[PDB]
C-alpha cells in the first residue's frame, strides 16, 4: 500500500520563536505511525529546523536551483540542502509558477537534479480557475506532469502534490470528490504514460485547503496519499491533518 | 568622504568546509580598517556565516522579498535575514534581474521593505550588451535607479553597485575610464534627481570583474566607491580587493 504522506509548507512564514512553537507540536502532540511527515521551511532556519526536528521526520527546502554551484544569486543548490542534513525540497509550487515564474521545463531540470543528488522531492501540479473553466484540468496537470517525467527516470523518491489553484478566491474549495476526480485522472496518466507500477505506488498529495473539518474526508478518498498542508501547517492543527487517517 | 565599501557576493557557492575556508580568509587575512566589507552568502548559511564572521564585517542575503510573511514559498523575508542577526541584503543583481526575471519596481519594493526592517542594502543596476550598444547605458542605470527612488526617502544605508552585465562573454571588461565614465554620470543624475548631499555621500560600487590585478586601477576612479566582488571572494584574492586602497 502507499504510505501516507503529509507535507506542511510554512511558505515565507517563522522566526526562531516560531519556530520553536512549530517543532513543539510535532514532538508533542501525538503522531500517527503510518504516516511520513515533511515540513517545508525558508531556506534560512534548514539547518536550525532539522536540528530539532526528529530524524523521522522530513525536513525539505522550499526550492532549489537545477546546478550543484553557479552564479546564480539568490538561489541554493540541493548540495547545500544536503549540505545542513536536510533530505527533502518542494518543487513546482504554484506560487513560483506563477508569482515568480518558473516553467513546466526549469521545474522538470530541478526535480531531476534534486532527486540526482540525494533529495526526496514533493513536485507541484495544478490548474488555474481559468484552465479549469475551459475545461483544461487534465490538460494542464498532464502537460505539467510530462515535463517532470520527460527528465525523471526514477519516482521512488517522488512525491507528486495536486493544488487546486483554481479554488482560490473561489469562495469554496474543492469538494473532497473533485480532489479526488483529479488525482485518479492523474494516476491513471501516469500508469498509462510512464508506468503501471509507478502509478500505483507513487503518493500524490492533495495540495489545496486542508484543515482538521474536511482532513479525514480528504483521506478517506482511494487516490488521495496524503496533503501539502498550507497555513494548518503552522499551527497545531497540523498534528490533526497527519492523522487524518486515523 | 565616501567610505570605501567592498562586498563578497558568493552567489550560489558555498558548504561548510568552503565556508570555513573563506572565513579563514577573513579572519587572518590583514583587513584594512578603512574599508567596510560586507559577505553576500546562500540564505542556507546566514546564520552560520553571521556567528563565524567578526562583528565588524556585514553579513548579507542575496535577496528577499517586499513583506514580512507570506504565501511565497521559497521565498525569504527582511524579518528572518534580522532575525538570524544579518545586517545585509543584495537586492536587483544582475542575474535576478535577467535570469529570474525580477522588475525594477519589485526591486524598488524590496529595497524600500528592506531599509524599513531596519537592513542595509546593496542595490544593483546595470545595463546589458544589447541595451549598451543601442546606446541605452544611462537611459537603462537612470530607469533602474529612478524606480528605487520613487520607493526610498532615506539613501543613508544604501549602497549602489553598478554591473556592466554588458562585459560577459564579450571577452573583454569593461576599462576603468568606462567604468568610471557610468559612475559618474550615475552620481550626476542623483544629485539632480535625487539631491545633492546624497548624490555625494552615497557609495557606488563597481560590480564588474574585479580581480587582484585590477582592483587598484580601478578603485582609483574618482566615482568608484568599492566593489561586489563575484568569483574573487571566494579565494585569498578577496582581501587583496578589500587592500585596493592601501599605499603598501
Amino acid at each position: 500500500a502507499r504510505k501516507f504522506v503529509v507535507g506542511g509548507n510554512w511558505k515565507m512564514n517563522g522566526d526562531k520563536k516560531q519556530i520553536n512553537e512549530i517543532i513543539g507540536f510535532l514532538k508533542s502532540g501525538p503522531l500517527n505511525q503510518d504516516t511520513e511527515v515533511v515540513v517545508g521551511v525558508p531556506a534560512i532556519y534548514l539547518e536550525l529546523v532539522r536540528t530539532c526536528v526528529p530524524a523521522s521526520i522530513g525536513v525539505a527546502a522550499q526550492n532549489c536551483y537545477k546546478v550543484p554551484k553557479g552564479a546564480f544569486t539568490g538561489e541554493i543548490s540541493p548540495a547545500m540542502i544536503k549540505d545542513v542534513g536536510a533530505d527533502w525540497v518542494i518543487l513546482g509550487h504554484s506560487e513560483r509558477r506563477q508569482i515568480f515564474g518558473e516553467s513546466d521545463e526549469l521545474i522538470a531540470e530541478k526535480v531531476c537534479h534534486a532527486l540526482e543528488s540525494g533529495l526526496k522531492v514533493i513536485a507541484c501540479i495544478g490548474e488555474t480557475l481559468e484552465e479549469r473553466e475551459a475545461g483544461k484540468t487534465e490538460e494542464v496537470v498532464f502537460r505539467q506532469t510530462k515535463a517532470i517525467a520527460a527528465k525523471v527516470n526514477d519516482w521512488s523518491n517522488v512525491v507528486i502534490a495536486y493544488e487546486p489553484v483554481w479554488a482560490i478566491g473561489t469562495g469554496k474549495t474543492a469538494t473532497p470528490q473533485q480532489a479526488q476526480d483529479v488525482h485518479k485522472a492523474l494516476r491513471q496518466w501516469i500508469c498509462e504514460n510512464i508506468d503501471a507500477k509507478v502509478g500505483n505506488s507513487i503518493r500524490i498529495q492533495y495540495g489545496g485547503s486542508v484543515t482538521a473539518a474536511n482532513c479525514k474526508e480528504l483521506a478517506s478518498q482511494p487516490d488521495i496519499d496524503g496533503f501539502l498542508v498550507g497555513g494548518a501547517s503552522l499551527k497545531p492543527e497540523f498534528v490533526d491533518i497527519i492523522n487524518a487517517r486515523q
